[PDB]
């Protein structure tokens, strides 16, 4: 079920920060000959459209604060309420007919943004909070909703203690280089 | 005798179901058992009065998309939130040492479509991480306030292979086995 990139911002977006580094990827990607679509996930969206804005997508991108250790509510509700219905577009079933293979959707991906206001440190020292696993570690369970219908994750960005040391001019600037990389 | 709070993720009848072994097996062992449906329109303030009374927090709810349903969450971000002051303090600044009920415990009680051999293996959908792997920041939401992990009891392939009766008997027996 899956066919320049057209790509969809899921915007989980205080909610100033998520809103701004939305609009860097939305202005930079078009200006790499990109096509985006940009959706507010704490929004009355239309889950069949959702469902057709996956299929029309290439890449997902999911621009959202830690809230809780994880996706905000809304976001996990658009989830729930998106990829459950889809159920026969992104996925067939979990694959056993090895779980996690019944996706319909392979060749498509998706890449991680975060704001979080935990320090690097505390993702990354072995001896700390999240035991070293990492971002990555941290959002394993949401990689793998993503990767469930068979997509393929884009190194994540996350930008840290946005609030306890903000800088939305170093934030910006980083994550408008890292979407080159990737994009370019 | 401890007092435990009973978050019945269900949206479901297997949950509500496995809410009532919980209930049910803690009273009889001595315990006095309060029972928050996850998804229903619970008043913030009530549920952090909850939290304080609880020595113990289970969660019982079912995978969705690798996780707690999204009214689970919103639980979460609801009450965790409206705790500040009396939950938790600050991020501690290292960042999780701010919680304020250190010596409550909390629990998952899980109930997942896919099978256990999906959670062990390193060349599996997890890669070997286990089911505690998958809920690290689950886990994690509560150490930040301090609380601290009992075992965590998980019923497999409940659609594929509904086992109700097993997962009764099992749950029943891992609740005697903590707080017996």
């Amino acid at each position: 079920h899956h066919h320049s990139s057209n790509i969809l911002i899921i915007n989980g977006a205080n909610g100033q920060l998520n809103d701004t580094l939305t609009e860097v990827a939305d202005g930079t990607l078009r200006d790499l000959g990109h096509d985006v679509r940009i959706v507010r996930a704490d929004s009355d969206y239309d889950v069949k459209a959702e469902v057709q804005n996956f299929l029309w997508a290439d890449v997902v991108i999911w621009q959202m604060p830690g809230w809780w250790m994880g996706a905000p509510w809304t976001v996990k509700k658009y989830i729930d309420d998106v990829f459950t219905e889809g159920h026969g577009t992104l996925y067939a079933s979990d694959g056993r007919t090895k779980y996690g293979s019944g996706g319909l959707v392979q060749g498509k991906k998706y890449m991680l943004s975060l704001t979080w206001n935990a320090p690097m440190e505390a993702f990354t020292e072995k001896d700390q909070f999240f035991h070293g696993v990492g971002v990555d570690g941290v959002y394993l369970p949401f990689h793998k909703a993503n990767q469930f219908l068979g997509m393929e994750p884009l190194p994540t960005f996350i930008a840290n203690d946005v609030i306890k040391m903000p800088d939305v001019p170093r934030y910006t600037e980083e994550y408008r280089k890292h979407l080159v990389e990737i994009f370019g």
